[PDB]
DNA sequence: GCTAATCTAATCAACCGCAGGTTGATTAGCCCATTAGC
């Protein structure tokens, strides 16, 4: 089981299209004032301007295109998440029941360790790909 | 089918120390990443 997916509206496809169009690698900073102007999750928002990179790539592909890419410095990334022993015990205690947790244990964890759920799904893909 | 959510692999970068391991955050995926709600 996984998170319900989201669904648009044409206000925030507008703003989307409208943000991607000047920078297709936006910072956390411009990633959270557009979650935040359109009533979504900031994940949310990171999640579909990574799909809509591989799209415009995909699409420069099938028009044999080359993709501009970096242009101008990089934005500043997210603060990097202070995890702690204790948070960091009891997400290897759950790492062991299960590797691929559920959106509810993802959310039960959350509501315990503290942690944003989409930090917890990052420490966990980090996870897997670092402990066979 | 369309596209969000998810996975793995590779890589950049903060952290702590005063060098380079460790782990979180970011990006790309090339019979055009895969899988599953809408």
């Amino acid at each position: 089981g996984r998170r319900r997916r989201l669904v648009w509206t044409p206000s925030q496809s507008e703003a989307l299209r409208a943000c991607f169009e000047r920078n297709p690698y936006p910072g956390i900073a411009t990633r959270e004032r557009l979650a935040q102007a359109i009533g979504i999750p900031e994940p949310r928002v990171q999640i579909w301007f990574q799909n809509e990179r591989s799209r415009q790539l995909r699409q420069h592909r099938r028009e044999s295109r080359p993709w501009p890419g970096r242009r101008g410095p990089p934005e500043g990334r997210r603060k990097r998440t202070a995890v702690t022993g204790s948070q960091t015990a009891l997400l290897l205690r759950a790492f062991e029941k299960d590797r691929f947790p559920g959106i509810a244990a993802r959310e039960e964890l959350a509501r315990e360790t503290g942690l944003p759920e989409s930090r917890i799904q990052i420490w966990f893909q980090n996870r897997r790909a670092r402990h066979p």
